[PDB]
């Protein structure tokens, strides 16, 4: 059946905004996963998982009699899709069980690992999500094999459909770079927001870059991709050597024996894939990656034998039984046990990417320190494994259960505890009146609160107004945030704050984070009053102020808005059209298409544009909250044409006289072009819509202000 | 950006079940369009529409100074997409304003027509939907030009995203037959469910079949496509000759002058398309179809001149200025006015498909009767226009406003009014006990109620249990309904009814329609008791019994379920896989994926399969309401393989012994294969889910029982 996507393959796709409706969710509207999890007997779950580790099933026999390595790989892959550029991927939604990730080639035979967990999932039901269970299972694997983990938090609610994520433009699985849809350009520059080297890989190619078995060059890909997953050199070496302390790879015969991935398999395979024609198709005969490497002399026990081997031998290039490049220890004895035959032993082997840890000079120094000091290795690996598996969980307030680590980590963008009474409704009214009396304008107040709150992204639940990090480096100097204007607003608000807090007794105080949001609320109320309408904008106090020392400036860089259609802002010229970047931002903000539309039309008339640009300011009463954006956009009395100077800016002229009325960008005019967005604009641009527009705007404004408020959940 | 659809283009699409969520709808979840419409000043809207008819806009000047013809075509096209096979298409959701229909070649320049209506839409806002407005505008065009319509009903709620409809598999607009994706096979057999001859046409090609200008062969396409839109010969002749009493076609220059359709046009086009480079691109120079035909001497006034011309001249094949085949009257004077230049007149002209009305022998007889008896033509056209524009609105209970025709029409599948007290809760308890005492089984009761209620489709709101049409021809004879078993259940229910009704005082009586549904509820209650659960199933009385004479047997044929996965039924072997047909049925039933899943799993264990087939009956306690289907489907102890005899039947064997445990179809096993379906199955097959399963099943069962109950809206 030919679809709209077939006919108009470049039109904008709004369905990414309308995933995760209550229609597709089997749980009731009132289901609360946190409440279910908090009553889970987590210790009982862990005992069952511990038993599972050595209870082999004949349809996928356990290597060495222990599933621990398989499950560590499973949990690593669950977390390993994460990209810092947009926060998408990661373990936090349990997306490994859906397309496409369930069928990525790098996830081969993890379908078996997930199937092994069904009995436990079935026993505990809604009290433990798949998302939490995948990570917990990796922790229990580690613990069962003698490794002390740093901790665990539950709270990853399950999702019920695939996320819409850009994973690359290639049309062939694992396509080597330089094809018509190459994700590389220039001197091996990987396109943002991607964090893997080939379509269907987690980070890098275990043979080397595009299959070339050079550990030094592989190291460059490792470093780049791991940085794009928020890991530095120390963390990267800890993770790779830690993981590859356990288990083995699978490449017992040629890869042509392996059939369809799960999404392509027959209905009779019942959700499994990669069925192999090679001998028994499993166990001793398994083929997963096509490599055949077992790293340590005790693959089911924590050790420091990975580094002992890495440094204690020299390495020779060889081929697996599937023909993949890998390495074997020169002159070594057969000291590595076989996974099924207790009469057989093997020489030590390594991947190209394992040898990167010795032959890249910066890695080598870390690896040597870990080799000489395995206690340092263990601690770094535990910390990095926690970070890996929790990176997308959001604020520590979301962390559930009895194993949450008490240590507060810089990468968590921590928010201090509140230790004092909060302002009440009367205090909030007093503060709003003081803000408005200071002379701060509607545009200032709205723009500042928008800047503070709209860094949130639901993909990894980073950002938002909590913390008042807009006053700190680097947010205070982001171009989109208008640094000089921002500085002036913050100085005025801080003076109001100081005066209010100095007059209190009893320890009541207001944070700057709360006052920035409250001041924005005052701006929206005043805009409504300018339009002839009395409204109260909801406000919830309880945000706290983070310090500079509690803020990782490098990690905060990825939250810079380089495109923010809600402020008609584009930092430079991109290949992706601006309207597509608007929809991407709306998806990060968790907005529906109606929410996006209302919010944008209101912001335009409130003065939220960066640089006080007139683009899209389709009103003669700026700083009044009206539906003028929609009424004027949809007026057929105005004709629109791209300018000569800039094809992405349009002039709106009176159709009869030629008089110039307005200018607008693609982000403005898409609302009058796209047939679904125009239908939404029409509702808000109708003669009966003033009250609806104001109410819906206040609601979406309050939603955005509260995106990071997991303390109120 | 490569998507799951790209990688696995044949996997099932569940997003069709989760369209139209509260996320994409700008209106609040309590918005009730009927209540808004009932307060509309319809008379005021009609005055504005009358004014609009002759208020020409320079960007699309009105032919003859009157937009009536353009608007009649607009309304006809809104309605004209309807297919009786599935009830999809039609005017009832206002889908002409979305992709793909906004951009079908046959809808060229209807974008202008809709844009002319924006000021009225804006003025009245939510109180008149686009869907209602497009039809009302057609009516007012007719009335303005002297034709008295049969009536009008409001109540078509707007929709907010494109419907997922199979419109064909061709990848080229307007592709002629016999291509790689031909919609024709054999002796010009059009594939079900399609009702147009080429992709992007409403019914037929105005030049003739595949462009061949043979009026006799064109007639055959007209007859077939119109029958597939619920119209017979008399209705067809009336509609075509009635329509083409008005207005003109547009083909002033070559089609190559016409640019991108709306969904392909630039953002500056602001939702319009088909911009033409030919002369002024509009008005006298307009190009729409490429034909240049004006049918009558008074194109802006109702006349009897269509049939005067058709019969009063002989016709000669000629070409328009765009090169399209059309016909001109031999020897005629220039009697037809020009649309813009009062100094120009034209000879009479006709389309190939207009000539069909004279040269097809069956149409000729009707045409001649209408020519000789113009009052019969007027009445038939009025009735056919009403039917055309209301065919998909459902029961008369949905019809709103002061212009609804009193006359009840056979095509409305009318239900008699209820004129007596209804049964109360005490009576329902008594009837359910009598039903269960009669010896009717859970399987019989559930199967019968399912058969009765599940004929509903939300696409045109036909079918459902109201009317008790399951007892009439042709429903009583449908194979899926198990005619012999059905007859025995109905006989027993009618005897219960007769005895109950005979004992009543006052006018109280129960309809068979109600008793069928109530008896099914008793079956479900009994099944729940069989499983140790105390469950009350909701029941709403007030259905009435329709007569045979109120039940058009030929129109009912399209409701026959030839595939019903909920009863594991397939009447024959089809090209579309059975699980795709299941999702299609769920969509017509208005079910989400969780609802479909719960419903199907319950029906399997209640004995609802046609012929008491064991396929998918994954329980050892049939006729008990349990979640056994899910728990057994998901048991990895069982391995599945297609049978030798039949690749669409699967055998489930114990993995360890090889012993046969179950058999199932594609419809059964898809719930264990599709990664989103299996996630839903997992919820219901978990150890904590028995009560959830029962309560969700009762809810969806009741939903299906009430689907046609617009008397309770
Ligand atoms: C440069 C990064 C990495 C590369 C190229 C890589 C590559 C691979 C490959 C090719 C396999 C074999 C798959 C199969 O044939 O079964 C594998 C297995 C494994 N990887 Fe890694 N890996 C990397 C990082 C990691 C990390 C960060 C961890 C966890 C902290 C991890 C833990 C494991 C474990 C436990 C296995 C063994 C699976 C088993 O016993 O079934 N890997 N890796
Ligand atoms: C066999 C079925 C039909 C065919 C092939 C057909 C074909 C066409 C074509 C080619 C045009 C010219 C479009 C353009 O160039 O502007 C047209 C115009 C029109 N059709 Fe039909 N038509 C059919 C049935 C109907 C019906 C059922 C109605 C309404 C009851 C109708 C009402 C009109 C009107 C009013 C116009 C004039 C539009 C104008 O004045 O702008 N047609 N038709
Ligand atoms: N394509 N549209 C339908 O199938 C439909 C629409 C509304 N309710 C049920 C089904
Ligand atoms: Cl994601
Ligand atoms: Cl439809
Ligand atoms: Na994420
Ligand atoms: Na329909």
């Amino acid at each position: 059946g030919t679809s709209n996507r077939d006919w108009w393959p470049n039109q904008l796709d709004l369905s990414i905004l309308h995933r995760h409706s209550s229609l597709s969710d089997p749980m009731g509207k009132d289901f609360n996963y946190a409440q279910a999890f908090e009553k889970l007997d987590l210790a009982a779950v862990k005992r069952d998982l511990h038993a599972l580790m050595t209870t082999s099933q004949d349809w996928w026999p356990a290597d060495f009699g222990h599933y621990g390595g398989l499950f560590i790989r499973m949990a690593w892959h669950s977390a390993g899709t994460y990209r810092t550029a947009d926060g998408r991927g990661g373990a936090g939604e349990g997306q490994q069980r859906f397309a496409p990730l369930n069928s990525w080639p790098n996830n081969a035979n993890l379908d078996k690992a997930r199937r092994l967990l069904w009995p436990i999932k079935q026993k505990y039901g809604r009290a433990i999500s798949w998302a939490d269970l995948l990570i917990l299972t990796g922790n229990v694997a580690l613990e069962s094999m003698g490794f002390k983990t740093f901790g665990f938090a539950g709270g990853r609610a399950d999702t019920w459909e695939p996320e819409d994520v850009y994973w690359g433009s290639e049309k062939i699985w694992l396509e080597l770079s330089g094809g018509p849809n190459s994700r590389y350009s220039g001197d091996r520059q990987l396109e943002n927001p991607l964090a893997a080297v080939q379509m269907g890989l987690i980070y890098v190619n275990p043979e080397g870059p595009d299959g070339n078995p050079d550990p030094v060059a592989a190291a460059r890909d490792i470093r780049d991709t791991f940085a794009r997953m928020a890991m530095n050199d120390e963390e990267t070496v800890a993770l790779i050597a830690g993981g590859h302390t356990f288990g083995k790879t699978h490449g017992a015969g040629p890869a042509s024996n392996v059939g369809a991935e799960p999404e392509a398999a027959g209905i009779e395979a019942q959700g499994l894939g990669w069925k192999s024609a090679y001998r028994t198709g499993k166990g001793a005969d398994a083929i997963t990656s096509g490599l055949e490497v077992t790293w340590t002399t005790t693959p089911t026990q924590w050790s420091h034998n990975f580094f002992e081997n890495l440094f204690g031998y020299e390495w020779e290039l060889t081929k697996s039984p599937a023909g993949a490049h890998q390495w074997v220890a020169k002159g070594a004895d057969a000291v590595i046990p076989d996974a099924f035959d207790p009469s057989k032993k093997h020489r030590p082997t390594m991947l190209t990417t394992d040898l990167s840890l010795r032959f890249d000079p910066a890695y080598e120094k870390i690896s040597r320190r870990f080799h000489e000091n395995p206690e340092q290795f263990a601690d770094a690996f535990a910390r990095a494994w926690f970070k890996l598996t929790h990176r997308d969980m959001g604020p520590r307030a979301r962390y559930l259960g009895p194993e949450v680590p008490a240590e507060v980590l810089l990468w968590q963008d921590p928010i201090p505890a509140v230790d004092h009474p909060l302002i009440d409704a009367a205090d909030a009214a007093e503060l709003k009146a003081k803000v408005l009396a200071s002379g701060l304008t509607v545009s200032q107040l709205v723009s500042t609160a928008w800047a503070a709150a709209s860094t949130f992204r639901g993909s990894d639940k980073r950002g938002g107004a909590n913390g008042a990090r807009i006053r700190l480096a680097p947010q205070k100097d982001w171009e989109a945030n208008q640094p000089e204007q921002l500085a002036a607003v913050l100085e005025t608000l801080e003076a109001i704050r100081t005066a209010f807090n100095g007059a209190q007794r009893g320890g009541k105080q207001v944070s700057l984070a709360d006052l920035i949001v409250l001041a924005g609320c005052a701006g929206v109320e005043q805009a409504a009053k300018n339009a002839g309408h009395a409204v109260t904008v909801p406000f919830a106090p309880g945000r706290a102020d983070a310090s500079q020392e509690q803020t990782d400036v490098e990690s905060m860089a990825v939250l810079e808005p380089v495109a923010d259609g809600f402020r008609n802002y584009l930092k430079g010229k991109y290949r992706v059209p601006a309207e597509v970047l608007l929809v991407d931002k709306a998806q990060l903000l968790t907005l529906s298409a109606p929410e996006m539309t209302v919010l944008l039309g209101g912001l335009r008339v409130l003065g939220a544009n960066v640089g006080q640009s007139r683009h899209g300011v389709f009103t003669a009463r700026e700083q009044a909250l009206t539906n003028d954006f929609f009424v004027n956009l949809l007026d057929m009395g105005t004709e629109w044409k791209p300018t000569a100077a800039d094809a992405d800016v349009f002039e709106g002229r009176d159709r009869a006289t030629g008089e110039l009325k307005w200018t607008g960008t693609r982000v403005d005019l898409v609302f009058g072009s796209h047939s679904q967005l125009r239908a939404l604009a029409e509702v808000y641009g109708s003669a009966d819509a003033q009250e609806k527009f104001v109410r819906d705007f206040v609601a979406v404004w309050n939603k955005v202000m509260n995106l990071d408020r997991f303390d109120l959940a």
